[PDB]
């Protein structure tokens, strides 16, 4: 009939290695592999969902999980993998940012163009782990990317950040401008070559994004894709992410040195303590050069600084 099961990475590896006849070509979007056993076909997906169809359905299914739920689903495309199925193999530019949630430091937006002939080399660097990678990995992988693939970066320093923020421009509009300006740099730099796609890791509705670029003299919208969790759609986005994290870290060391005090990431208690210290040793005005003032941490800092 038709049975569906959920599988962790190990079960997926087991299901795959078991069948001495796995297929990787011509498969529904999102599928990892498929097998054609005596009156039964197994279909495995990234999500972990496995589809058992055929005569010997419940039989084959039971071989792995007891109480295998049955549904009407079929070996069809997964809506979550429609874009990646199409974009994953093209030559594209991917952009992402970081530091948005950090009290100290700027907002960094980066973009990377990964042509088809470089996708593997970049994937070989293990960039598909941008989310979970400590500062050490970033400092080792990022530099190997910057010198393998063309990229652009835009850094929104604190004084300019505070300037826009107190002028009515919220972070959402800041990111739209930063992304649009980084993409412009990259598009011109890689010319005459043109990217088959331009993927932006979604941070706001496409409607809003371009509605914020109303004043820009140059806007990039030709073949622009706004996708959620873009790092998983194309390797160029994961690359941008890593590069952005790198420039951020380098910017923080430089900034901590200019402030003369180690500036911790995030916006937790240590951040207030750190700001408090700065206020006492360099004056409140120094914060305007290394922090996002409108943040709540500023008031708390001023309190901690005043009490003692
Ligand atoms: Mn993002």
């Amino acid at each position: 009939s038709n049975y569906v099961i959920q599988a962790d990475q190990q079960l997926l590896d087991a299901l795959r290695a078991h069948y001495e006849g796995a297929l990787s070509d011509r498969l529904p979007a999102g599928a990892l592999f498929a097998v054609k056993r005596p009156d039964v076909v197994i279909t495995a997906y990234r999500s972990g969902k496995v589809l058992f169809q055929g005569k010997a359905a419940e039989q084959e299914a039971a071989k792995w999980i007891s109480g295998a739920s049955a549904s009407n689903e079929t070996a069809d495309h997964q809506p979550s993998a429609l874009a990646a199925h199409q974009l994953g193999s093209l030559s594209a530019i991917g952009s992402d940012e970081v530091g948005t949630g950090d009290y100290f430091g700027p907002i960094v937006v980066a973009a990377a163009y990964v042509d088809r002939p470089h996708i593997a080399k970049i994937a070989a660097l293990g960039v598909k782990d941008s989310k979970q990678l400590n500062d050490e990995a970033i400092k080792r992988i990022a530099p190997a990317i910057m010198e393998t693939v063309p990229h652009a970066v835009t850094v929104l320093d604190n004084p300019q950040y505070n300037r826009w923020q107190r002028s009515g421009m919220p972070q959402t509009k800041m990111k739209a401008l930063l992304h649009n300006r980084t993409l412009v740099k990259l598009v011109d730099a890689i010319a005459p070559a043109e990217p088959e796609a331009i993927i932006i890791d979604e941070f706001l509705k496409r409607d809003s994004y371009f509605r914020y670029l109303s004043d820009e003299d140059r806007i990039i919208r030709e073949r622009v894709h706004c996708l959620p969790k873009a790092e998983s759609v194309h390797v160029s986005v994961a690359a941008a992410s890593i590069i952005a994290r790198y420039v951020f870290l380098e910017e923080m060391e430089q900034l901590s040195r200019a402030v003369g005090l180690l500036l911790p990431k995030g916006a937790g208690a240590i951040v207030d303590e750190a700001a408090a210290r700065i206020i006492r040793a360099r004056g409140e005005e120094m914060l305007e050069t290394c922090a996002k003032l409108h943040f709540a941490n500023t008031k708390k800092a001023l309190a901690i600084a005043k009490r003692r």
